[PDB]
């Protein structure tokens, strides 16, 4: 049966230019603005995400929550040669859509999709995926997981001094426990970026929280 995510992918395949990431983004944003809302980070917050990627030039980025691959396309198109994005997605239907989206955009060789729940996969990164530490983490999964995954990332030794966490939706729907943690901790230097919830003019924001060590 047909789904929102299939409709988004078909719209991209119909209208965007193969191998052109910006065209893929614009197609998604046009479809979601004109026809059907979706939980992509969107262009307004996406421009802030772009600025963070450019500033920090991360070699290894971890995304929590891929969905249809919008944010993965956004980040991966700005990664330097040899840099990599790992993106965790627990829903196999969405992981499949994301793979096709990346393939269409021509970014598949810069991204690895990890199928599973972040709480299960994060502790396997050092053993199974050869990870030392992460340069950046984009949190955009179910909001109740931001805090426990942040703690787990620290416990597992995946954060180093200067690792950038970038969290979506800290205003709407809101991530109160995660914000209280990073804003209460001397291990994080934080900046708030006020913006808009995807495809609307309701205010939302991203939190940049840079790990300083224990
Ligand atoms: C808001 S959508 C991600 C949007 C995407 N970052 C973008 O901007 O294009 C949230 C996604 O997180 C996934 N998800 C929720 N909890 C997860 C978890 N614990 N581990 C991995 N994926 C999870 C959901 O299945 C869903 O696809
Ligand atoms: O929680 C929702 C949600 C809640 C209710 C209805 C639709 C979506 C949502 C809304 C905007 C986001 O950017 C986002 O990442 C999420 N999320 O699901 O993770
Ligand atoms: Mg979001």
């Amino acid at each position: 049966g047909d789904t929102k995510e299939q409709r988004i992918l078909r719209y991209v395949q119909q209208n965007a230019k193969p191998g052109d990431p910006q065209s893929v983004l614009e197609a998604i944003d046009t479809y979601c603005t004109q026809k059907e809302w979706a939980m992509n980070v969107g262009d307004a917050k996406g421009q802030i995400m772009d600025a963070v990627i450019r500033e920090y030039s991360p070699s290894l980025v971890l995304e929590l929550g891929a969905y249809c691959g919008y944010s993965a396309v956004r980040m991966a198109r700005l990664l330097q040669p040899g840099a990599r994005l790992l993106t965790m997605e627990m829903n196999p239907d969405y992981a499949a859509i994301t793979q096709q989206m990346l393939n269409f955009a021509g970014l598949q060789d810069k991204v690895t999709i990890l199928n599973g729940a972040s709480q299960d996969l994060i502790p396997q990164l050092k053993k199974k995926y050869d990870v030392d530490t992460l340069d950046m983490v984009f949190l955009d999964h179910w909001k109740d997981r931001y805090l426990p995954d942040t703690l787990l990332l620290e416990k597992c030794g995946l954060l180093r001094k200067g690792t950038v966490l970038l969290a979506d939706n800290v205003i709407v729907p809101g991530t109160p426990d995660f914000l209280a943690y990073v804003r209460g901790s001397s291990s994080f230097e934080c900046t708030h970026y006020s913006s808009y919830l995807e495809y609307m003019k309701v205010v939302d924001g991203l939190e940049k929280a840079i790990y300083q060590g224990p």
